């Protein structure tokens, strides 16, 4: 099954494995994991990390034929778990300095949630994009502001974390992938433009 082939040791994720808009398991809500994680589960994990890293790497992702990319959620290989992937780097200073943290958000989530979240909302202004996705999709993709979550590592221990600008957003457009929700669901559907005052346009 699929799982197999993707735990394979010299396996390594590209977009062959990547599901297209309109395979069912992309709407389906992903089924929680349970602890301890299988190996399959685990090193799924670290493969959907390793694709991130692979898809951030000039030279891997050009080996590879992939695109920068900050999240994959296993629904999106056709695996419905709830587990996630983010992968967000810091930039470099206009002297070329490497940044003091590589990334602001770097995890592996098992049965990630929001727990709560604030009344504002926030969109990035360039829109979103995704993987599965292979059509140009103009619009504010509203989303909570800021958002606390919880999820388990790997190793079963629980995070609680307060989230906030693009990494808010880029958890979640995760999350979504493993209740069976896509980006565009939350597009306004008369106006992909529109701005209900209040709403944080994030640069
Ligand atoms: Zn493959
Ligand atoms: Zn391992
Ligand atoms: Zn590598
Ligand atoms: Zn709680
Ligand atoms: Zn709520
Ligand atoms: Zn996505
Ligand atoms: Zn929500
Ligand atoms: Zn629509």
């Amino acid at each position: 099954a699929a799982i197999d082939k993707l735990v394979k040791a010299s396996h390594l994720i590209d977009m062959n494995d990547i599901i297209r808009e309109g395979n069912p398991t992309l709407r389906k809500v992903a089924e929680e994991v349970t602890f301890p994680l299988s190996e399959k589960e685990e090193i799924l994990g670290e493969k959907m990390m390793q694709f991130l890293k692979h898809s951030q790497d000039p030279i891997m992702a050009e080996k590879l034929g992939l695109r920068g990319g900050v999240g994959l959620a296993a629904p999106q290989l056709d695996i419905s778990k709830r587990i996630i992937a983010v992968l967000v780097p810091n930039v470099e200073d206009a002297q070329g300095n490497p940044p003091k943290e590589a990334y602001s958000l770097q995890e592996v989530m098992y049965n990630p949630k929001v727990v709560s979240h604030s009344v504002q909302d926030a969109a990035l202004s360039d829109g979103e994009g995704c993987l599965s996705v292979d059509r140009e999709v103009p619009g504010y993709v509203v989303r909570h502001a800021r958002v606390t979550i919880e999820y388990f590592d790997k190793t079963g221990e629980k995070h609680r974390l307060k989230l906030k600008g693009y990494n808010s957003i880029v958890v979640q457009h995760e999350i979504d992938h493993i209740d069976g929700i896509m980006f565009y669901d939350r597009i306004n559907e008369k106006n992909p433009f529109a701005v209900k005052e209040g709403l944080l346009i994030l640069e």
